[PDB]
């Protein structure tokens, strides 16, 4: 064996869920309509959404056991640590990816006893809060000319309004301009381009969750080209909220952190795979912390699927002993995700690697130096912004 598999750090986000409350609110206003009332309740992981989860996980245990990291049969508290962030979702979604990996052994995972995880609510916490003064001159900084960026959008937002909305019958939304507002919590958000993305994220949720056609988009959208076709709105609100740098500096730089920490030797806990389930939201300030852009076929830059994760795997030559870092986003693809596919040779997981300079092509994937990988992957952390987290919660 030329190359060993000795940890395993992934970030996951949530699988598919119905729009959240407040999305639900903010789409049905923006298009003066009621939108589908799924089998789940908002906010919560569908069972499809567990279905699809389950086959990633099957294939990453299947995966990861060929490579030697996990041992054959139940795995122990030497074998995996999950860490779900709080909300229903992630623990659900968390349930789901050790239920496919570890069929059968009832394996449990681990969330916070509230509804702050210092890692993932990142905003609940002094150390990990975004200052609003701040967090408007770098959103309004990066944003520039908000009217020059809904005009190149504008074929998008065209195609999303073709979408969503009634002929005939107003439709409020995109007849506001785009403006940097800021409420009196700090958020943050874009006048008119964040529901719209909130509109998009549904939209996409509801073709990967197998919706019928009729209760996704009123028939409208009718094939997976016209769900990629309308990312680009999600791409843009992500570029101006989750991934402008202060933003995800001051919120991410916790979970960035403690996932480096995690991908180190001597790492606390000691586990072969240490897994973190969250927040789209956490992965895109997460990667962008990383300097890692990414753009999977039949999706828009960035995206962060339902499901998919940000993956860190340390491994070690077998002649010299040295060790590198290897780092992916992984994904399904939207008509995958619909199907409820197995990944397998003839539907594989799509996947993106980082890389830079000095990082080399091998068997197992492209690999890097780690002390110069986990050096350059971390420069963007702001350090009083990361404060250490014991990895191990109680209970």
């Amino acid at each position: 064996r030329d190359w060993q598999l000795e940890k395993v750090v992934e970030l996951s986000r949530a699988g598919i869920r119905p729009p959240t409350a407040g999305n639900r609110e903010a789409i049905e206003a923006a298009t003066g309509r009621p939108w589908t009332e799924w089998t789940t309740h908002d906010g919560e992981l569908t069972g499809h959404g567990y279905a699809a989860v389950v086959n990633k996980g099957r294939e990453e245990g299947q995966h990861y056991r060929q490579l030697g990291l996990l041992q054959a049969g139940c795995p122990t508290a030497e074998s995996i640590y999950v860490r779900a962030s709080p909300l229903q979702r992630t623990r659900a979604t968390a349930q789901a990816l050790v239920d496919g990996a570890f069929p059968g052994c009832g394996v449990a995972i681990h969330y916070a006893n509230g509804d702050a995880d210092p890692l993932f609510q990142t905003d609940k916490f002094a150390a990990t809060q975004t200052d609003p003064a701040r967090q408007l001159a770098a959103v309004k900084e990066k944003a520039g000319d908000l009217a020059q960026r809904r005009q190149a959008l504008a074929p998008t937002i065209q195609l999303l309004k073709q979408a969503v909305c009634q002929a005939d019958k107003p439709c409020p939304i995109f007849d506001t301009p785009w403006r940097v507002e800021q409420s009196k919590s700090g958020k943050t958000t874009i006048s008119g381009l964040s529901v719209m993305a909130n509109m998009v994220e549904t939209l996409r949720l509801g073709w990967s969750e197998n919706l019928p056609l009729s209760q996704l988009a009123w028939g409208k959208i009718a094939q997976a080209s016209q769900i990629t076709a309308l990312l680009p709105l999600l791409t843009e609100n992500y570029d101006l909220s989750n991934d402008v740098l202060y933003t995800a500096q001051k919120r991410g730089s916790v979970l960035l952190n403690a996932m480096l920490d995690g991908v180190k030797p001597e790492a606390s806990p000691n586990v072969r795979w240490l897994l973190l389930v969250a927040h789209d939201t956490n992965i895109a300030m997460v990667r962008t912390l990383m300097n890692f852009s990414w753009q999977l076929p039949g999706y828009s830059r960035g995206n962060i699927p339902p499901g998919s994760s940000l993956v860190l795997e340390r491994w070690r030559d077998a002649k010299s002993g040295e060790r590198y870092l290897r780092v992916y986003f992984q994904a399904q693809g939207l008509d995958d995700l619909r199907r409820l596919q197995t990944p397998d040779a003839q539907h594989p997981m799509l996947r993106q690697e980082w890389r830079q300079p000095g990082c080399r092509q091998t068997d197992v994937g492209t690999l890097c130096p780690f002390q110069a990988a986990i050096t350059a992957l971390g420069q963007r952390i702001d350090r009083p912004s990361a404060p250490a987290v014991a990895m191990v919660l109680p209970k």
